[PDB]
């Protein structure tokens, strides 16, 4: 994730978020983040986004920087599925990026900082929960910031990032002031009193900063996404017969898979 980002943009790039019902994302590809993203779970979400028009293709993690079960149930399904090489949400970006899909779907704000054009959060709630999409759009945070995409990148670092400790005591508006000023992490520790705000030893932003940049993400040319019928059959004897599964219940949500 990427600490404080959402409520940020919200207090000083409103532009850049939108609140949808999940109706309005008829016809959408959406590529998912199937880490942040349960076997009966997956199966109700993407029937619910199925029944909605949105066309999911699930990302799934590879090795971090430094499931068969879902993909059997996926295949019978009709849905498709990549394995990213290393970030899901990385490749979910480059997805988007290629035109391949409208947007990434994942809880993880970094998906932004790794460069998505779209990110669309709650997609994945439960349909109980009562949670709009929200829906931000990278290129209007950095318009209304005045930054480019490096710059973005350093202020999620000092924001708070999975892959390197951030400034102690250097609030969100404070990060977005330094880097308007400032630039970049370099810069801003020239400037900054190490007396009163010390940075983090062996401190790796400059790691942090190029894996945000240059991540390992799947082509996504490789693989053209399909989206198929079920195996109606199989897919009972699957969830039914091996997980346990109630056949009531598989066989309505099956149903109203074919429907959609
Ligand atoms: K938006
Ligand atoms: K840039
Ligand atoms: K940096
Ligand atoms: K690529
Ligand atoms: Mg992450
Ligand atoms: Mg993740």
């Amino acid at each position: 994730g990427i600490q404080g980002l959402a409520k940020l943009i919200a207090d000083v790039a409103p532009s850049a978020i939108r609140e949808n019902d999940i109706k309005s994302y008829f016809g959408r590809k959406v590529a998912i983040d199937a880490s942040m993203s349960h076997l009966m779970g997956m199966f109700y979400r993407t029937i619910r986004m199925m029944e909605n028009g949105i066309k999911p293709v699930y990302v799934f993690d590879g090795k971090p920087p430094q499931n068969d079960e879902c993909k059997h149930l996926l295949s019978l399904m009709g849905i498709p599925y990549l394995d990213a090489p290393s970030e899901a949400e990385a490749s979910c970006a480059a997805l988007v990026k290629a035109g391949k899909v409208y947007a990434a779907a994942t809880e993880d704000m970094d998906c932004l900082t790794f460069g998505s054009p779209v990110l669309m959060r709650h997609l994945t709630a439960s349909e109980a929960k009562k949670l709009p999409i929200q829906e931000f759009h990278l290129s209007r945070i950095l318009q209304e910031l005045g930054l480019n995409q490096e710059q973005f990148v350093d202020l999620c670092i000092l924001l708070g990032s999975d892959y390197c400790e951030s400034i102690r005591g250097i609030g969100p508006k404070r990060a977005v002031d330094l880097i308007q000023k400032h630039k970049s992490i370099e810069e801003i520790v020239r400037r900054l009193d190490p007396n009163k705000y010390p940075v983090p030893e062996n401190w790796l932003h400059k790691e942090a900063h190029q894996l945000f940049l240059e991540p390992e993400v799947l082509d996504p040319e490789s693989v053209e996404l399909k989206w198929s019928e079920p195996n109606e059959e199989e897919l009972i004897k699957f969830m039914c017969g091996e997980k346990q599964f109630s056949e009531e219940r598989i066989r309505s949500g099956v149903k109203r898979l074919s429907k959609s």
